[PDB]
């Protein structure tokens, strides 16, 4: 044949037309690794010499079309000097550019998923035919960068500036229908007919029916927009993205600034702008952090396959409660396809459950995001009940009863008598030991812990607590059932505060100290929200509730006296003893009539202000982060979270740790494990919560890191 | 238009038009003369006195109806033993009007078909602009699926939609009478089986009658209230 590699095969066809198929033998998918880029290089130079060629049809042998290159190779590439990296793309784009300048009609047959470079490959061609069951997109920004293979150059000139900015700034996948509307694709057809679709199109281009020279021109010249129109087209785009993304993520805006510069240049100079920015984003202390999450994700998926080998699918769920958490768990379960029961002792309870569970679905139907036909299905899965008569075939039960060991033991025990013996039980408690609530059951093996957060339909994380009597199957089942509800489960060994709560309070401890140190809390959370946190420590205490942050404190005290005990009076107490209970009460650090600073609190926080020490912003960051990080370190050394990746992702979903930072542990790596220790000694005068561990000090000497 | 959607059998509909058509160029006086003239012509037609007779019979019905309401109980908690075709329909009509109805079935697949068609109806109107989603929720909340008789503790009336089989119906109804209250009223939806026969199984046939719905349950008006030899007036009235 004309060409034959290990991932690319160029076979000749009728009327001189030749097909260039991407089939990476051995692997499952296709991607632009070091090999493919080289083979495509030769393939092009081959077609560039073969005079019998009359057209080129790019196809795919695998299921998917062409996805992004290996994530592993990305990291390896983003360490090289800026000069070397730019040369890597300058020569890369040249390949696709040659296929574009090819004096012959070219068409891409998108049979399946075409992401990242995959879509960029197609963009290089003239025409594009897509299978209705396929999806295309540029999820480059999901890593802190933007299209590097001419994406930010060909798309804007092909589908328009605005539409391009969207496709790039969001990195969302696009269905067949929408793909054609924006003209990202020239035609959509059934999977089976996609073949002839390309062939028939080629002939209609060679003859001259479809002027391919004119359809290729657009992405080889300046944008069609006016100078004035450009001013708006970009500035508004910038203002929009910056207001829904945040100054913390450069990629989203950089993409716009790139298209804005090349707005008056051809392909060549546009590519120079693309690569220039690509290198800048590849070095950010946010990019590789997001890339780290991608790694932690893959680690979670592999471990996920482990639990998926002994987890029985929950085709019939059931929760013991309603209203707030009970109703939520009943919602999520149904919203994903799992008939969940709603048990309650009184009818009024089931009322509240179905109530809020209704305002959610209807809340979207009255906005155009969900079909009523679907709302029905979801409302049919939820089956209210006042007796255990329907628990005959439940695969897993979740207890949402109030915090009370005595009660929980009487309830769980009563349920174990109605449910099957292989059925798995679970608790949603947040301040009570599972190993304690497990000594009531006659089969503690099938008992674990499923901790959801408030709101149940908003928070991702779902800790899978494992009691001393818990089995692997019990844990695995919970994980699968959690993942099936579109969540992010992470196994955690039973301990006061578990993972999230165990790190949340030590973090709040630094806050309490700040307040007692005469530090204006309004300023504190202003530096934290600037640090990246969604809500500042102060404003957070209101969302959760002072009455809640108070009880949780006592639990962590009796749990870890060696470093989490406190005998003085913190601002947390000054409020609990002032009838101030948070956002629910309308009174906390702020006033909630939606967030105002009221001076009527100064008269209450006085009894807490001890010294009057000075302090900058960099200090506040350490007075808060050091405890949180160090505690996370303990939640790994003591043996709670199986790995470091799971430890960080646990906070990324539960506490809402800044994404552009990677996580608590990775944060230490960012500053350096060794350098972090020194940062801990400077403020070590604040308690055991600021003293590194013997293991943290040791690994600081060897130079090792959490994600080395 | 009217002649094609009414039929040559009903004069009134068309005569009204012909009347307005004649007075189309007259004042009030001459128009009234055309009105009365046609009124007399229709008052003598055979379709007239018949339709008048229908309403004449309607009054007698409502009068008898009032006799029932003097001892009838308001089922604030209904329940049907079935789904799919008739079961789901009965569960729909009951909810669509304001009556929490249960849906009992021996298998999960059955409750599926029931809620399925019961949903295609409500959504079938919301996706056209005739019903508020807020109302669709209320209706779908009244219907409570179940595989056990654990929730029949407060049902005021039960409707059996089980397959046509005397042997089976007797075992089912008998099993229900043990969970429901003693004052609770039972009912069969059978169409080709004797009620007096299906009643010899219950220990309290007095509270048993017959409620015959039609297909589709949400379209057909008539609902025959069969009375067995052992049926009571209160049972029928309810
Ligand atoms: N602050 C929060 O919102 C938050 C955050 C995280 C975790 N949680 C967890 O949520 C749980 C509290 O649930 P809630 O918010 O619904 O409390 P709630 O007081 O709002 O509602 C309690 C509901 O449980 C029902 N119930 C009580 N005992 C029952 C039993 N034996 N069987 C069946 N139903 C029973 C009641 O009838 C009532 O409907 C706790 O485990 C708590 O740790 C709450
Ligand atoms: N042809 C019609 O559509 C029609 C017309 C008039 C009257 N009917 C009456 O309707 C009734 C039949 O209902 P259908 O049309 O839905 O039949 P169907 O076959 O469509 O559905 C039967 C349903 O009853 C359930 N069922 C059977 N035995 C049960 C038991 N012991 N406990 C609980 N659930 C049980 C099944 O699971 C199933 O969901 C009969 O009384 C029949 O005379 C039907």
């Amino acid at each position: 044949m004309i060409y034959e590699g290990k991932a690319i095969t160029v076979t000749a066809l009728e009327s001189g037309i030749v097909e260039l198929k991407f089939d990476l033998k051995g692997e499952s998918v296709n991607k632009f690794n070091r090999l493919t880029l080289n083979e495509l290089r030769q393939a092009v130079d081959a077609i560039k010499a073969d005079a019998s060629v009359k057209g080129v049809i790019v196809s795919s042998g695998k299921d998917v079309f062409i996805v992004g290159a290996d994530i592993t190779e990305f990291v390896e590439n983003f360490k090289l000097p800026d000069a070397e990296l730019i040369a890597g793309n300058l020569e890369a784009n040249k390949i696709f550019s040659d296929f574009e300048d090819l004096n012959v009609p070219t068409v891409a047959a998108i049979n399946g998923i075409a992401l990242g470079g995959g879509l960029e490959m197609c963009l290089a061609a003239d025409f594009r035919v897509m299978a209705d069951s396929a999806k295309i997109g540029l999820p480059e920004v999901k890593l802190g960068i933007y299209p590097g293979f001419g994406g930010t150059v060909r798309l804007p000139r092909l589908i328009g500036v605005d539409n391009a900015v969207e496709w790039i700034a969001s990195g969302k996948e696009n269905r067949a229908e929408d793909a054609l509307k924006v003209s990202a694709v020239d035609a959509v057809v059934t999977a089976d007919k996609l073949g002839a679709a390309a062939l028939d199109l080629i002939k209609r281009a060679i003859s001259g029916e479809l002027d391919y020279k004119a359809k290729r021109q657009p992405k080889l010249e300046k944008l069609k927009l006016n100078a004035i129109e450009q001013m708006m087209a970009f500035e508004t785009a910038k203002g929009f993205v910056a207001g829904q993304a945040g100054p913390n993520y450069p990629a989203p805006v950089e993409a716009i600034k790139t298209i804005q510069k090349a707005a008056n240049f051809g392909r060549d100079k546009a590519l120079e702008v693309e690569a220039a920015g690509f290198a800048k984003l590849a070095k950010t202390s946010a990019s590789n952090c997001l890339i780290g999450l991608f790694l932690n994700d893959q680690e979670l998926k592999k471990k996920a396959k482990v639990y998926d080998k002994i987890a029985k699918d929950v085709k019939q769920a059931a929760v013991l409660g309603a209203g707030i958490m009970g109703g939520g768990i009943a919602y999520q379960s149904a919203s994903k396809g799992t008939p969940i029961l709603m048990k309650d002792i009184n009818e009024h309870g089931i009322e509240q459950g179905l109530a809020e569970a209704a305002k959610l679905l209807v809340g979207r139907v009255d906005k155009g995001r969900m079909t009523p036909a679907k709302m029905a299905e979801v409302l049919n899965g939820i089956r209210p009940t006042l007796s255990y008569g329907d628990f005959g075939n439940v695969d897993l039960v979740v207890e949402a009863v109030v915090e009370n060991p005595k009660v929980k033991q009487a309830v769980l025990a009563e349920v174990e008598n109605h449910v099957r013996e292989d059925a798995i039980l679970a608790s949603n408690t947040s301040t009570i030991s599972i190993s304690l609530l497990a000594k009531a059951l006659k089969r503690p093996e099938n008992f674990v812990g499923m901790h959801f957060f408030n709101p149940v339909h908003m928070m991702p994380l779902v800790e899978v607590i494992r009691g001393e009597k818990s089995s692997d199957l019990a844990v695995a089942t919970t994980v699968a059932y959690a993942k099936k509800m579109g969540k992010n489960p992470i196994v955690v060994n039973d301990c006061p505060g578990f993972l999230v709560n165990r790190v949340l309070f030590p973090y709040f401890g630094g806050f309490a100290k700040l307040v007692s140190a005469g530090v204006d809390f309004v300023r504190i959370d202003k530096v934290m929200e600037k640090f990246g946190w969604p809500m500042g420590p102060a404003y957070l205490m209101d969302v959760v509730g002072i009455d809640t942050g108070h009880h949780g404190r006592d639990v962590m005290a009796e749990g870890f006296p060696d470093r989490m005990k406190d005998d003085r009076r913190s601002a947390i107490d000054a409020l609990y003893e002032a009838k101030r209970l948070g956002q629910k009460n309308g009174k906390g650090f702020y006033a909630y009539e939606k967030k105002l600073v009221d001076s009527s609190v100064l008269e209450v926080l006085k009894p807490i202000v001890y010294e009057q020490r000075d302090v900058t912003d960099e200090d506040i960051i350490n007075w808060m982060m050091i405890p949180l990080c160090l505690e996370t370190v303990r939640c790994l050394e003591d043996g709670i979270v199986e790995t470091a990746a799971e430890a960080d992702m646990g906070l990324v979903y539960g506490i809402g740790f800044p994404l552009f930072r990677g996580g608590a542990l990775r944060y230490i790596d960012s500053i350096g494990v060794a350098e972090f220790v020194a940062l801990a000694d400077q403020y070590a005068e604040l308690g055991a919560l600021y003293h590194p561990t013997a293991k943290l000090r040791e690994m600081a000497k060897n130079g090792q890191s959490f994600f080395g």
